């Protein structure tokens, strides 16, 4: 193992959590083929960055081939000779730069993901799992495939100070301050779509809306929460879930 | 096997019977991850009750490693180590001290049995399999995630007499004079839901509604039913397609 | 094989068919548990029908397991003493009586098959698939789990000339010359009610109804339609994709 | 393998590129059992193309027994003797016909293709994935199963210059310069009809659309692009997962 040989021991951690990222992703069909990107920072000095080899699939992404890159997406190191999908990170690129407290930001491009980004009042809070991200969640209206400096602006001027994004007709965006806090930010986030889709599939007035108060009590109740022990044991029983499909992940 | 050589003949069964439950919820994808729980009475002259350990997944769980708990939830006896989620406990105990009768609770949050949650009208007299549970179902208010005092009292009262609840905007609860009873009726009531998300696919105004007269003989049709042999059957083949996966849940 | 040695070759190849039928359906996912039922007149002079022992699974079922019983549901030959759904044979004897050229009568309860029969339009002219049913379904209004006299006879007059029939708030019936026949009707019916129910998630009046016209041309189109050549292409492939799961079905 | 040893090198390659394209459809369940088809040019002076046989499901074909057929259907080189579905391949002739630029033409009949299809306003603009569709889409109304001589004159009216359409009520098709840029767009085209039917459901009034300049931008953004390196990487990733079920396809 050349890559492993070569990089910090903090670095190496880093590449084996994002793989496994990656991996789950894919397990969970949370991917859209070959695009969609997860990113996270190296632990160290350096403002270096790994995200996925260009035109690989989540599913064959490892802890050895996943591509460092600086702020700019310029090649530190590319294991696979592959270089990047240049054009995809320039959204990781945006955000990580304007919060260095996110370690990673994972953007996906699920149905229910999306779903939920194409409908004019987003997110409902008509279940436990999308009222627990009430207060958490930032909008960005859609703009295009290209993210131009104008909407690098405001991209960054939208998310402010949150870690999860619905971007309008587009998809969804988490941060976290570790991959394993992004990534249980997007596991529910994506479930409170699935439950959304299938609840309105009446229409919005058939809903039950939970009053005020008791949004703002469960408001409270998941403010007490990224360095906390549930996102560990969150984490862990997905990682021995996905080894149960082999370990050529933390290769 | 360690554990089954110190608890009684009734306890290794009641354990043997709530890991299939677990398992059989997996494959019948009835989970949310590492969240919701299924909890049953031991048998014998004590309130102790069985529950998975925290942070496992409902695959992993086995006859040997759920935790025996008191009606608080103070850990009797477990072979994990890991304890339980003390905070999802709560609802069990709620229900298993106001229910003597219940010898087994089951709490789940799918993608339909949510969305029915979420809805007005809730469950609708519209099939079959959701008309059988005319006057069967109870429904809860929606209060936040933590269960405190006035909340326990209110699901109590909201309950009854009856060992079926839509937890509004929650998702489903199911009680049993067995596993196998509480199993059948989760079972039946996810597949109503089911059905009720693509039927309503393009509004409630499109459905058709049997006259009373006929929701009325079903009830009695169904009021003929959890000792009965329809329990027992029902339950016998889901033992053997679970089984079909592997007998590693009753080791 | 015991069964094959006393049965008649004609018998033999209808226990073959309606296996391949049952775990069809089992692979296909049209089941509901234990519940719905497949049955074949034997060929011969007997008025002698076949159906699945009570309690197995559709995936269990085989030639050599199936029941033969009269068309009151009295066993004649039960190789797995484990007798009838006798509840549940009601509708298939109340049709089999009522016309004779009906081989073979398949009632299934799936997610999309009960959703269209929840619906006061039933099944509508937006697809090629739903058009070329049309002028052959029959609707049968829901009275409840038991089948009575008055219902039974109602069942048969709704039924008249036809072949299909949706059971409205229940499920679809499909019957057949042949249980080929009945299969292809009952394949072709599920799909067309998929696509009902995507179609139709924006609301019916969001629907493109193709001119009348146009659905008379493919009423006529598929007028020249159980004894044709199509039939048996679409039956080989299906078995030729179960025998991919291996041969026991025919055992 | 007779087949490799008598038909040209750049008819072989085409060959397997078309064989891929029906396992994938398998893989991927864009099929409607043994109907639909997918054709392609074969390179050369002849003009000869590429399809299924006649009752082979997608998970059976191979580069060896694809049915070489002239612009009439008439069999040039059947390895199977199963020849082809003659009307199936109507729609195939009539536009390979008028579009010598086209050497693939792909045709499915999927749950939410066919849903799309079923919609007044068709495709609606609310998601990257549609938006790029925005301006390369036509659109043909409906007239039934078979495709005479009036109908295949409108078909190709309707198509235009564009190589996507929708076809009312029925499903969808896609062109391509390639088999492989073919199905990059039938891929892209399936995935927003799928997002568009959970988009939707709580009815196209809930819906998010982007300005007009924004769709126009995309337009732009997407009028880059079928022989370009994007195709070719999208294409590559499809082989790589398909080669994980097995190298058959390509014998």
């Amino acid at each position: 193992g050349s890559v492993r040989d070569r990089v910090s021991p903090q670095e190496w951690e880093v590449r084996v959590k994002l793989a496994a990222a990656y991996r789950l992703a894919a397990l969970k069909r949370w991917t859209d083929h070959i695009y969609t990107h997860f990113s996270a920072r190296v632990p160290g000095p350096d403002e270096h960055f790994l995200i996925n080899a260009f035109g690989l699939l989540f599913d064959e992404i490892t802890a050895s081939n996943l591509v460092k890159v600086d702020i700019d997406g310029t090649i530190v190191d590319d294991p696979t000779g592959l270089g990047i999908n240049y054009a995809g990170y320039v959204i990781h690129s945006a955000i990580h730069a304007a919060r260095h407290d996110l370690q990673a930001v994972l953007h996906t491009h699920t149905r229910d993901g999306i779903a939920v980004s194409a409908q004019k009042d987003g997110l409902l809070p008509i279940s436990q799992h999308s009222i627990a991200f009430s207060g958490r969640v930032a909008y960005h209206g859609y703009e295009g495939i290209a993210l131009d400096l104008s909407e690098r602006e405001r991209l960054v001027a939208d998310l402010g100070d949150k870690s999860v994004m619905i971007l309008r007709n587009h998809g969804l965006l988490t941060g976290g301050v570790s991959v394993e806090h992004a990534i249980q930010q997007l596991h529910a986030l994506e479930y409170a779509c699935n439950i959304q889709i299938a609840a309105q599939s009446a229409g919005n007035a058939e809903l039950v809306f939970p009053p005020r108060e008791v949004i703002a009590k469960v408001e409270e109740q998941a403010k007490a929460i990224g360095n906390g022990p549930g996102v560990a044991r969150h984490w862990n029983a997905l990682i021995r879930e996905l080894e149960r499909s082999g370990t050529d992940y933390r290769d």
